[PDB]
């Protein structure tokens, strides 16, 4: 009788043929879209199908998301939320380097802000350890509202344990899950059938974005890396641009 309203589209740059409105039935479960960039989602309509776009400075600077244009693009587009670096914990960016960069470039955006998306790694100096060290390096000078998690693994049990552990270890922070799926060789439908009602019940999870809101054909053509690690089971769209068996869970 009232949607949890936590679901979002992780929307790749190559999605010009696809329509985000296909996965928005107006009920209010799907509310957000991000595209790993600070330019608007490329779509078949030129719109976001009624979804709120979250700008993302996923690199420290790029040709596609120039950090010198970050403040400009927020003002032009009127984001209510911004995401920062994508997986700096496995991209040779020290917590101290991320903290300095975040204070210079993300702090000035007077809207809701997420700390960088970290991987689910527990290997030395990665994942939540990296995040804890970045918050220490921030020395109280980073303005943020959310922590940002990725998870890829082999069971719902592992995912539930990871989110409960993340909450237990950061009990005063609201969580965005900007990417999650099983790795290749599982049943992605069964995973998301378990994950959605689990996440919908957690007050401390603001948003979750299944990897990935595209078709298998587009993922294979443009992200062979993701296909080798995740497979094509978690694609929300059919190759025609309708909802997949995972897309159908978004409604
Ligand atoms: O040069 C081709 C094209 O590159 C685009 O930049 C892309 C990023 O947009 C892309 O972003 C996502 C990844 O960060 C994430 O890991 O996977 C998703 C789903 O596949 C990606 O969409 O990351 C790649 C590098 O992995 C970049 O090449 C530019 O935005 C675009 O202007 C340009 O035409
Ligand atoms: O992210 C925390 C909050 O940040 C706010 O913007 C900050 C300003 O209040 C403060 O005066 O300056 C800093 C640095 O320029 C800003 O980041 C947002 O307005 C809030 O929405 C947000 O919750
Ligand atoms: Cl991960």
């Amino acid at each position: 009788h009232m949607a949890s309203g936590k679901r979002g589209l992780a929307w790749p740059w190559y999605n010009s043929p696809l329509d985000p409105g296909v996965l928005n039935n107006g009920d209010g479960e799907v509310v957000a879209i991000y595209d790993w960039e600070t330019y608007a989602p490329p779509t078949s309509t030129g719109g976001t199908g009624g979804l709120g776009f979250i700008g993302m400075q996923g690199t420290m600077d790029s040709d596609s998301s120039p950090v010198a244009q970050l403040a400009t693009r927020q003002a032009q587009q009127g984001w209510a939320t911004v995401f920062s670096l994508n997986e700096p914990d496995i991209n040779g960016i020290t917590p101290a380097e991320a903290a300095s960069w975040y204070i210079e470039w993300v702090n000035p955006l007077a809207i809701k802000k997420a700390l960088p998306a970290v991987t689910s790694s527990t290997t030395s100096g990665q994942g939540l350890s990296w995040l804890s060290e970045m918050i220490s390096a921030c020395a109280g000078a980073c303005y943020f509202d959310y922590i940002n998690l990725h998870w890829y693994g082999t069971s719902f049990a592992e995912f539930q344990a990871y989110i409960e552990q993340a909450h237990n270890q950061f009990p005063s922070y609201t969580i965005v899950i900007s990417e999650f799926a099983l790795t290749n060789g599982g049943n992605q439908v069964a995973f998301f059938e378990s994950a959605f009602p689990f996440l919908d019940g957690l007050s401390y999870v603001l948003l979750y974005f299944p990897f990935v809101a595209t078709s298998p054909a587009l993922l294979q053509a443009n992200d062979p890396g993701a296909v080798t690690t995740v497979g094509t089971g978690s694609c929300l769209y059919t190759n025609a641009g309708g909802p997949s068996s995972v897309g159908n869970l978004m409604y």
